[PDB]
Order: structure tokens, then C-alpha cells, then sequence
């Protein structure tokens, strides 16, 4: 089937554009926030298959895996957990409304920092504090291979898209801000996993290209 | 399937060799190979509708695009030609000798101008003049839509791939090389399609992304 575009509900569009359009020092988080989902996400199908060991026949081994591209000034997260299904796309990256969504646009406002974004339970949309556009492709056992797109404006698109990568899991692809390629370097990559995500269960792979 | 590895035929690899790790001026010619290949194949897909009409129910509009993206250091060329089956990317771009191949390879050598490679029957190669890898997605009414790609090692791949974009005919993504990037320019293509690509019968449309 085809492309299908989503409005994101209207606080979600807000918070958004004012992460978009607001200078912060403290932009690090970003990476913090993505390997906390792929953690999570790690998480729910480890449990799973403690009852339901097939759950792995889409792949037994856990792990996330970064990989900047200086290239295409592109970074990529993607982790081997549960995935999302169509509808965990739709409703989970854009169309419900969170209930935090609003409180931290007000705490932005007051001054609060921009790193207790994961705190009110918007994190995922650190993302866009070093993108332009965020595609997140994703695979969960109970659905087909979708993809996520967006570059902000109010809307996001999903539609069909096989990653022969991603069996079982999630693949977001950060094309980085002009102003933001700093988070393209091997050695900022590791010194901020060193530094802010060392208590992660589960190996973090950093591939160069 | 998957993803197959294929082997190019002796003389070709030595030919993309001799391409990529030689000094070319005049790399411009790229362009117009590429966009007389595009040609090639609208005119056949024209031909054929003359007796089986059908064979547009796949789109009916015969045109070139070409895509310059700056970001992403790619260069976008598609046509809504005749396409190729899995098999006519395997045989056609690389794995059968070409009678040219050697006699081309020697010319260089002799000091012949590159701009002669069309002649030679090998005209494709001349991507590799300005890109690092080269991503073939192509799809023809008698097969499924397939990717051919290769960043010059001896071989290439073939997997299967399906883009919306293209429902029939070809879209060549080329990986432009650090010092190429001035091909990227909205200037630089319009002129180099201006003067060297003057009389192809169908639109060219340019996009800048
Ligand atoms: N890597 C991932 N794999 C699976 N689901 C994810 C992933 N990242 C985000 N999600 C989904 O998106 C939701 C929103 O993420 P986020 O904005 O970080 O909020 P939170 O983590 O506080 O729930 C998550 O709760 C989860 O359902
Ligand atoms: N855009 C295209 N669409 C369909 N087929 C193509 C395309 N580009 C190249 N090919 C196939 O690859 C072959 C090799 O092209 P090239 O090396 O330029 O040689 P020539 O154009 O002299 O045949 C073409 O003959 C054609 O069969
Ligand atoms: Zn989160
Ligand atoms: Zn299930
Ligand atoms: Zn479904
Ligand atoms: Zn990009
Ligand atoms: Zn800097
Ligand atoms: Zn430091
Ligand atoms: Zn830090
Ligand atoms: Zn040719
Ligand atoms: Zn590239
Ligand atoms: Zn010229």
C-alpha cells in the first residue's frame, strides 16, 4: 500500500518546533534518550521470550549498534528489541497526545534543562536537537516492516519498507543538522556512551564508515 | 532471496581500475553517458507501446530526472525507460565481457581522451569517474524490481528492492567522491547538460533537494 501522512497532535508539534528552534549548550542527551528507547525496547523482548522463546527466531542476539556516516552526515541507532508494529508507529511517535507533552514545553520555557526531556516521557524527540529529519524503520514480530518519517512541519509519513538489517527491531536514521556534524565523530560518540550510558545492559557497537 | 555477489568479467574489472585510480579531466562525460543510456531505454519502452500499448500501463509519461543532493553527496539520475529484468542487470552490467573493454583500456593507456569510453561500448563505467559506489534500482514489466550495486571491488550485488518511485524504468544513485562534489551544483549540471546532451528527445527534469 502506499505512503500514509499523520498530523502529530498539535502539543507534540509545539514541543517540536520549539526544540527545533531554541538554542541549547546541552544537545548530548539526544544520544542518552535513543539508547534508553533501544535499551527498553531490549528489555520487553528479553522478557518475552523467558515465557515465549520463539519470539528470537527473528534473531537471538540483543544489542544496539551505532553508525555515523560523515558521508551523508547521517547517524543511525538500531537496536535488535521488540519493535514496532504499524500502529505502534502511528500511536507511539506522533498521533496520541502524552500527557507530559505540554508541562515540559512549560519547563522549557521557566528555563529547565533540555535533558529532563525523558522525564516527562517525550525523550524520542531529543532526536530532532541534532536533525533535520529523522527516518525510523522498524520491525516487531506481530506486524511487516514499516517505516517513519519526519522533518518536523506538523506531519510525519509511514509506509512499507523491508530493511533486510532489521528482522526483529529499530532503525533510526538522524540526518544531522549543519551546525550539529560535531556528533558525527567517533570520539564524541564514545565519550558521551562512556559517560552518560554505562549502565546499559547490553552491548553498544560503534561502527565507523 | 537475498542479497547474491557477483564477479565482474576480467576485463572489466580492470577497466573500472583503470577508472577509478586514474586522473581523468574531462569526468563531466559522466553525465552524458548516463543520460544517452537513459535515452536508449525510453526510446525502446516507445517502441514496444507502438504494437503493445499495455506495456505503458506501468506509467505513460517517458522522461529523465535528475537529482542533486548536497547533503547527502548523492547524484540521482531516473528514467521511466524499458527497465531491466534481474537477469539484464546481472548480464548487462557486469558479468558478460564486452568487446570493447580491452580495446578501451589500451586507448586510455595510448593517451585517448575518456570522453571516447561511449564508443567502446562501456559508456556505464564512466560513473565510477565521480562516485565511490553506485546504486543501480531498476524494474522492467516482465520481472520484480531489483538493485544492482557495486563500489568497484571485483564484484557487485543484486538484491531484491522496491522503490514507489519507480514502477518502471531505472534510477542510478551515484556516491559522489570527495573531490567531485562541484557536480552536485544546480549550475554545473544544467551547463554540463546544455552543451553535451543537446538533442535527447525527451524532458530533463532537474530537482534540487
Ligand atoms: N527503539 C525503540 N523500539 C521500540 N519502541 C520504541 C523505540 N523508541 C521509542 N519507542 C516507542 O516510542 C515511545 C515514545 O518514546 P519516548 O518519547 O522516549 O518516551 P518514553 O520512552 O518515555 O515512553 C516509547 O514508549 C516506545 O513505545
Ligand atoms: N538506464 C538504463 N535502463 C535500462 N538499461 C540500461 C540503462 N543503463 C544501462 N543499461 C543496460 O546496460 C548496458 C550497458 O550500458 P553501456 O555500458 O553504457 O553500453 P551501451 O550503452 O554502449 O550499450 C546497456 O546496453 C543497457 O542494456
Ligand atoms: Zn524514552
Ligand atoms: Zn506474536
Ligand atoms: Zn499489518
Ligand atoms: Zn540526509
Ligand atoms: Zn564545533
Ligand atoms: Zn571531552
Ligand atoms: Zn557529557
Ligand atoms: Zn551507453
Ligand atoms: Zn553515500
Ligand atoms: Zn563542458
Amino acid at each position: 500500500e502506499n505512503a500514509e501522512t499523520f498530523a502529530f497532535q498539535a502539543e507534540i508539534a509545539q514541543l517540536m518546533s520549539l526544540i527545533i528552534n531554541t538554542f541549547y549548550s546541552n544537545k548530548e542527551i539526544y544520544l542518552r534518550e535513543l539508547i534508553s528507547n533501544a535499551s527498553d525496547a531490549l528489555d520487553k523482548i528479553r522478557y518475552q521470550a523467558l515465557t515465549e522463546p520463539s519470539e528470537l527466531d527473528t534473531g537471538k542476539e540483543l544489542f544496539i549498534k551505532i553508525t555515523p556516516n560523515k558521508e551523508e552526515k547521517t547517524l543511525t541507532i538500531m537496536d535488535t528489541g521488540i519493535g514496532m508494529t504499524k500502529a505502534d508507529l502511528v500511536n507511539n511517535l506522533g498521533t496520541i497526545a502524552k500527557s507530559g507533552t505540554k508541562a515540559f514545553m512549560e519547563a522549557l520555557q521557566a528555563g529547565a534543562d533540555i535533558s529532563m526531556i525523558g522525564q516527562f516521557g517525550v525523550g524520542f524527540y531529543s532526536a530532532f536537537l541534532v536533525a533535520d529529519k529523522v527516518v525510523v524503520t522498524s520491525k516487531n514480530n506481530d506486524d511487516d516492516s514499516y517505516q517513519w518519517e519526519s522533518s518536523a512541519g506538523g506531519s510525519f509519513v509511514v509506509r512499507p519498507f523491508n530493511d533486510p538489517e532489521v528482522t526483529r527491531g529499530t532503525k533510526i536514521v538522524m540526518h544531522i543538522k549543519e551546525d550539529q556534524i560535531d556528533f558525527l565523530e567517533e570520539r564524541k560518540i564514545k565519550e558521551i556512551v562512556k559517560k552518560h550510558s554505562q549502565f546499559i545492559g547490553y552491548p553498544i557497537k560503534l561502527v565507523v564508515e
